[PDB]
């Protein structure tokens, strides 16, 4: 359970962010498999509520209205398209599952939902499903306004409305039975695993009562007794009653610390240094690397709307963002994701971007599909960070490196600092006010190597830096603290 279930020799999945399945089916094939990406998690595929003020926000895919593949993504047709043409390439999909409430109370009935489905949050109805009022934690609850009060009660925390949203009576069979139904048509349709949002206000055992209903992975893809991939989205950065331990039994848990400290370290703030990175992992106080999904950013709180605050980086301040998603893939902790993103006009006002609501590149309502630019960039305001050269690079870093052991770790006490994996990697950073210059063993064998971050290694050739390694393994390393990006790495497979 604890398994990605991914192509052996494929370490990362990526997060297409508001992607429409005919365009992530085209990316599978197109780049996702011939750069060695593990697989896709995609926005939340059943239907939910239209919301038209503000327009069309990224968030009206958490307020579902029922379990029909119909969404702004594309319907089902096109989504098992997608699945079976990623599938048939090596690239799984993982798909957001909104299991733990429908959409908000306060939200008018009628059919204003992504495929015309009525529902009334008033009277607690979803025909669609169908749920009723009996399906709910209203009666539950104990809160004097039915919604999460205080999050120091794990009680509330779990039985009431996260911000309003109705909230599913998961410890009803027949509520975890439709949950079930509609988690084991995607299982059959070919998808590898789950991400479970909002697991921290679902009971850790309500989880695995619906999980022991899950079928094994379509045996047309997968080898018999297959079970999903799952991770469960809890945000647990310590001072909570609330422990990501409690879900270790379900699978793995997001670590929302690793990229919160993350952006600490890398920004500098408060006497934070690279140097202090010699331990990173479970030595931060970091779940087991085995039970980990990391990641710099999510699709939360690249808009300040998850956990993190400001320390979190994202492709806005690129250069930065950069070296940490570097780090990440090169340092052997958790399994990785990569998250790509579209543009916004972020908007800020007293601390506060007022346009965090703002939706996927649109037509009036209509999103817009992934244009490829002739340098491999995206258009129409996808960022596409995964096309990024040093990242898309990164990718094939990690695979390249994959089981190999961290070492020969180097730190200037400061923010200059470099490691190796094994005899496969090895990666430098410069995170100070001046220059790196400086000869360091790498356990790489002799040879010249292509420097993945400035280039690429092209028919014999490397387009950026290149690294001289002896044969006692050294190299010196030239970084000035002006390059573009401010690292380093060399692997195996850009070697000469
Ligand atoms: C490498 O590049 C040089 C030009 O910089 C060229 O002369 C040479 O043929 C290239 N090597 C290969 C193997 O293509
Ligand atoms: O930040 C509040 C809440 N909001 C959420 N999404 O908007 C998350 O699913 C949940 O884990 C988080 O606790
Ligand atoms: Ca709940
Ligand atoms: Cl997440």
């Amino acid at each position: 359970q604890y398994s990605p279930n991914t192509q052996q020799g494929r370490t990362s999945i990526v997060h297409l962010f508001e992607w429409r399945w005919v365009d992530i089916a085209l990316e599978c094939e197109r780049y996702l498999a011939p750069k060695g990406f593990g697989g896709v998690q995609v926005s939340p595929p059943n239907e939910n509520v239209a919301i038209y003020n503000p327009f069309r926000p990224w968030w009206e895919r958490y307020q579902p209205v029922s379990y029909k593949l119909c969404t702004r993504s594309g319907n089902e047709d096109e989504f098992r398209n997608m699945v079976t043409r990623c599938n048939n390439v090596g690239v799984r999909i993982y798909v957001d599952a909104v299991i733990n409430h429908m959409c908000g109370n306060a939200v008018s009935a009628g059919t204003s939902s992504t495929c015309g489905s009525y529902f009334n949050p008033g009277s607690r109805d979803f025909p669609a499903v169908p749920y009723s009022g009996w399906d709910f934690n209203d009666g539950k609850c104990k809160t004097g306004s039915g919604d999460i009060e205080n999050y120091n009660d794990a009680t509330q925390v779990r039985d009431c409305r996260l911000t309003g949203l109705l909230d599913l009576a998961l410890e009803k069979d027949y509520v975890r039975s439709k949950i079930a139904e509609y988690m084991n048509h995607l299982i059959d349709i070919g998808v590898a695993g789950f991400r479970l949002d909002a697991s921290k206000h679902m009971w850790p055992g309500d989880i695995k009562a619906i999980l022991d209903k899950l079928h094994n992975l379509n045996s047309n893809w997968f080898p018999a007794g297959s079970k999903p991939f799952i991770y469960q989205e809890v945000i647990d950065l310590g001072g909570e009653p609330i422990k990501s331990s409690d879900y270790f039994g379900n699978g793995r848990v997001t670590e929302f610390k690793y990229g919160a400290k993350l952006g600490t370290v890398i920004r500098k703030w408060n006497g934070e240094k690279m140097s202090y990175l010699k331990n990173w992992g479970e030595g931060w106080g970091f779940v087991p690397s085995d039970r980990a999904l990391v990641f710099v950013d999510n699709h939360d709180n690249q808009r300040g709307h998850g956990a993190g605050g400001a320390s979190i980086l994202t492709f806005w301040d690129a250069r930065l963002y950069k070296m940490a998603v570097g780090f990440m893939l090169a340092h052997p902790y958790g399994f990785t994701r990569v998250m790509s993103s579209y543009r916004w006009p972020r908007q800020f006002q007293n601390g506060n971007d007022v346009n965090d609501w703002v939706g996927p590149p649109n037509n009036n309502g209509v999103i817009k599909e992934v244009t490829i630019n002739p340098d491999t960039t995206c258009g129409n305001d996808w960022v596409c960070e995964h096309r990024w050269r040093q990242i898309r690079n990164m990718v094939i870093f990690r695979n390249v490196v994959d089981g190999q052991p961290f070492t020969n770790w180097y730190d200037n006490g400061s923010n200059q600092v470099a490691f190796g994996r094994g005899n496969r990697g090895f990666i430098v950073f410069n995170n100070d006010d001046w220059s790196f210059s400086l000869t360091l063993q790498t356990g790489l064998p002799a040879g010249t190597y292509c420097d993945v971050i400035s280039g690429d290694k092209i028919n014999g050739n490397c387009t950026g830096i290149k690294i001289y390694v002896s044969d006692d393994g050294k190299a010196h390393f030239s970084i000035s603290n002006s390059a573009e990006d401010p690292f380093i790495a060399i692997h195996a497979e850009s070697k000469l």
